[PDB]
């Protein structure tokens, strides 16, 4: 029992475990589809770039949520990093599939304010709003753009469509 | 349908485009209110750029609701822009006038909140309480402030009171 | 009655009015424009660059003839900013109905001047000659020049066409 | 009757007045623990000055409690300010009871959130979120990490622990 | 016992801690005539910064005494910090308070001087007179400076006056 | 088949995915390690911030192996990151599990050798050399160093131990 632990519920520290995990799932869903572009095969030197950073990005989120559950008192609980779901097959089809982890990590961040709103935990509702909510909006929309380029520009039949995207958008 | 949208109900959607019509009216009422003080029978520099600089920042509180509704997936929908309901006579009545736009402005978002916690969206909440009610709150006693000293100065009958706030609150 | 006021006629002063009005309309058509173009699923960031800063030229437009108005003796009149009359449906056709709006702005300088010189007023001539006429000119010229840009490409059939022109003449 | 006051309860009133008088109780409680550290029979110069800087700290706290009571049109009422409740007896003693005034400044500040909850207060609730919550989180887990280093080199037994400590971890 | 104690009479180590317990005091009086000009039915800026000044510079009178205390082998007592006396009414009210208040807080002090004196304590009569006793004369100086011009200028019927002196006096 | 492979057999191919999750592996083994030493009751912040480092270092030694995997025409091949074999019970627990980890990679990259000599494949011995070996031989020589200071200071017993290596070797 923690010194330091104050109004904070078994069922938040459970599921703050729970984030966690998918924090670093997605971490390496991005680092896949990066290295996938860095093949002599495909080779689109920015698409590679974007995804690494993607992946450093959901790391740094993982670690704060450590940071959060040592701050509050509870411990902390690590489980195996599945290995991603998947062929990528072209600049788009990795789009979308971004597009839609980032709105599975967001359906389980609305879950987790839920849970915290039911707790009356003020302290964790506002640590979700000011670190995740508007990043997950952000980077939703931003991925809703590169898909609709993408499609417009002729993609995935016109192989120019993706090399030019590559230069100018994301280079 | 969009591919971006998540948790954002169709009332938060029309309500948001409501707002945004407020915000537009508000700047047009302090752009009428700033030419008044730069007619040659009133001539009060300082006033007249008080309520520019106030009319600017109503578009900018418009431009970024324009910006949300896009970020969530909705669609906007514009309206006229009403003329301003006036004559302006003097300095103190114009701050008061001014005092209680600021306060209905208030009162529109404070609804739009209660709307959004009855539809359990926290990205729209923090989105209302980082950029809009704080500000309402210093704006308001901003004038509120402007309005008691016009009046303890002798206004508006002493035409030198709001000639010397002119120079000194405002200069 | 006005202490400045000096070869002023009422039926300019009315005309003055009438063109604020149409200033800000203006105004409000670009700033709906630029938010089409920042939707999810349109996306093209430059264009809506270019609509929005073209806003912010029409409110100073509209300032500079209110200025104008006090400055002669005269007294400013608003009315209702309604509401633009449109669905835009891509670049191409938001550029052709921006240029068919500066024409017709131009239409009612023209004939603010034919009838300020029939009541004799040089200051009025002068004035509508140095601050907008060359700039409407030099305006409809350069949506001539995008709109026969965009057509030459192949706009509104590729999609290509408008990305790339984006990162070219607007980028 | 306030002609700034807007959505701000009575009760939320006079419990803003309660809060302001904790706070400079605190202040008051780190001013005798400093100067405990300045006797010649203890003589921990770190020691002291990190409780003077706790003192100050609660005393920002309190102004600017003060300075939103009139921000939302309510007044203020003062009441005594109670001596603090007490022999400090060493580094940890001291540093165990600096843990427990922390906790109980948080449980308070949870109780005004949940009336400020109750009475539909948002701007209320975020002031508290933003400018006490993560505060108080970040305070009670320095006190908890010092209170375990102190314990685990040999305190309060080791009066060699309390003198390194003072140099490294406080210096 | 103190191993540094020397020459330093049991009564002039009561007298000290009676002299703390008053700087406290003056300190809380000047933080509620600071808010009370902050309010927005009264709004003097200059006014509210000029007595929270004044009130930061009886804490730090406090602190010092704090320190000789221990710099002569005796030991700190400390008491409740009783609430201030009073509704201050105007700008001039305040500051024919303020100057009662210091000339009370020099009459202490004189007497601190005296029992000094009997004893034969010369490092403590030079303390008082290098830190405390000029203070004093130069603070109920400016006080009775402000005071004389309030009321030259008409307070504390004319608004205007107190408005005025808030700007080229304190501003 | 790859345009690029040359000389290179699949058993190496093999071989380079195996060793690729181990060094995974070993940057959650770190990551469990750091935030051990981040909780409330253990509270060693440079134990922390090494084992943080020693985290981001076996990430980039993974990155590198896939970009080599890619160069010479193979294909990624990734599996599930294993949740780390373990309670830390200590500093010099922890420092004695480290030195074991680094040990067994070594232990791989040896084998990944002899199997490169094996199949005359000189281009991957050198990078093995280059990048991986002297790096294993100085990061298990640090380990042995600091496991032998820990003891000839008195852990695990000696709290105080920790605490001052924590502040000199790491600090
Ligand atoms: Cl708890
Ligand atoms: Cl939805
Ligand atoms: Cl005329
Ligand atoms: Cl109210
Ligand atoms: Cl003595
Ligand atoms: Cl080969
Ligand atoms: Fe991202
Ligand atoms: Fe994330
Ligand atoms: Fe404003
Ligand atoms: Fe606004
Ligand atoms: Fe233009
Ligand atoms: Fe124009
Ligand atoms: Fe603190
Ligand atoms: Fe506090
Ligand atoms: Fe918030
Ligand atoms: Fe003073
Ligand atoms: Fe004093
Ligand atoms: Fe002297
Ligand atoms: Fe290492
Ligand atoms: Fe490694
Ligand atoms: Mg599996
Ligand atoms: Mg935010
Ligand atoms: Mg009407
Ligand atoms: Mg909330
Ligand atoms: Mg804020
Ligand atoms: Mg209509
Ligand atoms: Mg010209
Ligand atoms: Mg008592
Ligand atoms: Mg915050
Ligand atoms: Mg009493
Ligand atoms: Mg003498
Ligand atoms: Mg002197
Ligand atoms: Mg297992
Ligand atoms: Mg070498």
């Amino acid at each position: 029992t923690s010194q330091v632990r104050q109004n904070y519920h078994q069922d938040s520290e459970a599921a703050i475990n729970r984030q966690i995990n998918l924090e670093l799932y997605a971490s390496y869903v991005y680092l896949s589809m990066s290295y996938y572009f860095d093949r002599d095969d495909v080779a689109l030197k920015n698409f590679a770039k974007y995804f690494l950073h993607q992946s450093h990005e959901e790391r740094e989120h993982a670690e704060k949520l450590m940071k959060l559950q040592n701050q509050r008192g509870g411990r902390i609980f690590l489980q195996d990093i599945k290995k991603p779901d998947c062929d990528w097959e072209s600049g788009l089809n990795a789009m979308e599939c971004a597009l839609h982890l980032e709105k599975n990590v967001n359906q389980s961040l609305l879950e987790l304010h839920k849970l915290a709103t039911d707790k009356n935990d003020p302290h964790l509702c506002d640590f979700i709003e000011t670190h995740y909510l508007n990043e997950q909006v952000k980077a939703i929309k931003e991925l809703g753009d590169h898909v609709t380029n993408l499609r417009k520009m002729g993609a995935p039949e016109s192989g120019l469509a993706e090399y030019l995207f590559d230069k100018h958008t994301l280079g």
